[PDB]
């Protein structure tokens, strides 16, 4: 029973709605293979150190996202900045939640909607297999005509100009989502459905989509690594991006979520499981994906590279072409779509978790009030997420995904990996860990955390910044200003870490060095300073490892 207990817990903490909807499409675009190997070096050199670093922090803290910095002071605005992020991302993650609800109710019929064209939404170049050439993306398909004009209503809209008025089904699938997480939320801080349902999917789908018509060209295409695109530097960024999406790290929700652990749990083990765990799904859903688009493109009778879409709601248009095939579809498309709700909101419990848990450790008001802050937060995202319903919504949600996180989160978690291992000292996180956990991090970890990643991190970020391709939606080109907007939606998070910066520098009294130590110094040694004691003063703490 504990045994089991445990093994759940571990699972379920090591999947998220990023690995089955997000990495997909990242990897379908990006490649195939071309796309694992920049993530799996990823994932192990950064990932997997910075994941075990913020569990670490937050565990022997005892503080969330923001107040953890009261060892650094200068990085309260990396704290704030990464509850920005975690903000931001919810506006559309829990939209893709609302086009899952959505699906689900669909799914409670004996004739799916997305098997063939006929209904009052297809539109007259619809072509059904049973009853284009270039590089399109083939929009015309029974799946597809689905997802883009029974459930988005995006013909109706122009562009990212033209979103229009909210769909009023996606608005009351949004208003039930938020309420379920609201209500999920109020009083304070679904394993077995969660630990259990994604796998046994993942499963079915693998053994099912293996033995296809066409599965073996779609699975020879996964298979086939193109260096010419590890050339390029968007498979990187893309890579990093999705590990950090996955993993959790960069939203504060580690931070936040380890907090509450017990102070002799290990976090070493934690990573260890995490991660591999996270390498296995992806690879595996990577495989079936891959399968599955093979499949479409022999019976399409289209190219692999143009069956489907390259941006959000890959997914919508895979599975339910998977799911029409199998026996009993019903069956299958209410146990899919019911897991991919619960993973959704769970995911959704954490981010938002992970924001109210940063803002209520800093202000005790909003800690004594709990139901009105957690309705505040609830309505904001409500609202913002209203905005990503429209018709002309996916453009919005496109965006929102390209430019709320990305660079953002890649310059808070180098942030905060610099904060710790040089400023705070990585010797010092090491001797906390230990006293936590009773053993000292090996070498490769103080390597990892201190040389290895913020280099890996910022050199991602450098060409993030360098090489930015302009947005673009399948075969739609997004305006000169959104891609102005998209900066600055990402700056205006990346920018909250100079100003607190600076604001803490001009509050402090005293002189410039005396104001330096204050900036740097644990809030808890802040009696040093007066005795001219700093450690960061000394080459000794920055030439240790
Ligand atoms: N892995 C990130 C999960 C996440 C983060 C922030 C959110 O607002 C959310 O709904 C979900
Ligand atoms: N940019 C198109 C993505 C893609 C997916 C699969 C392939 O086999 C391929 O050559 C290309
Ligand atoms: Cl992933």
């Amino acid at each position: 029973g504990k045994k089991i207990d445990f093994l759940l817990s571990v699972v379920g903490f090591a999947v998220d709605l990023a690995n089955v909807w997000r990495f997909p499409y990242l990897c379908y675009k990006n490649g195939g293979g071309a796309f694992l190997i920049p993530y799996t070096l990823f994932l192990i050199i950064a990932g997997m150190p910075l994941f075990y670093m913020e569990l670490a922090l937050g565990q022997y803290n005892r503080e969330g996202a923001a107040t953890v910095w009261k060892i650094c002071p200068f990085f309260k605005g990396v704290g704030y900045a990464v509850i920005l992020i975690a903000l931001y991302v919810g506006f559309y993650y829990n939209v893709i939640i609302a086009w899952s609800l959505y699906y689900l109710f669909s799914s409670f019929t004996l004739n799916l909607p997305w098997t063939d064209c006929g209904h009052t939404w297809n539109s007259p170049n619809c072509t059904d297999p049973k009853l284009h050439t270039k590089y399109s993306k083939y929009k015309f398909t029974p799946a597809a005509e689905f997802y883009e004009r029974g459930v988005l209503h995006l013909h109706e809209s122009s562009g990212i100009h033209d979103i229009g008025l909210p769909q009023w089904q996606l608005l009351l699938c949004l208003m039930v989502v938020v309420i379920v997480l609201y209500f999920s939320l109020w009083k304070g801080v679904v394993v077995w459905i969660t630990a259990t349902l994604p796998y046994f999917v993942l499963f079915v789908l693998l053994v099912h989509g293996v033995t296809l018509p066409g599965a073996s060209n779609g699975i020879n295409a996964y298979l086939h690594i193109d260096f010419y695109r590890l050339k390029e530097a968007t498979v990187w960024i893309d890579a990093a991006t999705q590990i950090f999406f996955s993993l959790g790290a960069g939203f504060g929700v580690l931070i936040a979520f380890a907090s509450y652990n017990k102070f002799d749990n290990n976090c070493y083990r934690d990573a260890l499981l995490t991660s591999s765990i996270n390498c296995i799904t992806s690879f595996v859903s990577g495989f079936a994906i891959f399968s599955i688009l093979g499949y479409m493109a022999h019976e399409h009778k289209v190219n692999i590279e143009d069956v489907a879409t390259e941006g959000a709601g890959l997914v919508f248009i895979l599975y339910p072409e998977a799911i029409s095939t199998l026996s009993g579809s019903t069956f299958w498309a209410v146990v899919f779509f019911v897991m991919l709700l619960a993973l959704g909101l769970d995911s959704s419990m954490g981010g938002m978790e992970a924001v109210i848990t940063g803002l209520a450790d800093d202000f005790q008001v909003l800690k004594r009030h709990r139901k009105l802050f957690t309705f505040g937060v609830t309505f904001s995202t409500f609202l913002l997420a209203l905005f990503c319903i429209t018709k002309g919504g996916i453009y919005v949600l496109t965006l929102l995904d390209t430019f709320a996180a990305g660079t953002s989160i890649l310059f808070a978690v180098l942030m905060e990996a610099i904060g710790v291992s040089w400023f705070y000292g990585v010797d010092r996180f090491s001797n906390d860990i230990q006293q936590m956990m009773g053993f000292r991090p090996g070498l490769y970890w103080r390597l990892c955390w201190k040389f290895v990643s913020p280099a890996f991190l910022l050199f991602v970020v450098v060409v993030s910044i360098i090489n930015f391709k302009p947005l673009t939606y399948d075969d739609y080109i997004f305006p000169p200003w959104a891609n102005w907007v998209g900066w600055g939606i990402a700056l205006s998070s990346m920018v909250l870490v100079p100003i607190y910066v600076i604001y803490k520098f001009l509050s402090t009294q005293g002189s410039l060095w005396e104001r330096l130590a204050y900036g740097i110094t644990p809030e808890n040694e802040h009696h040093l300073v007066a005795q001219r004691d700093i450690r960061q003063f000394q080459l000794q703490h920055w030439l240790a490892i």
